[PDB]
């Protein structure tokens, strides 16, 4: 699982 | 599991 | 598990 | 698991 | 996140 | 983040 | 991070 | 963070 906050 | 916050 | 913040 | 914060 | 192995 | 493994 | 095996 | 092995 990836999450990537920008 | 990766969470990268920018 | 990695988290990084920035 | 690595935890990093900047 | 939640993972959970049975 | 939670990860159980059973 | 809780990472729990059993 | 919390690890635990059984």
């Amino acid at each position: 699982v990836q999450i990537v906050y920008k």
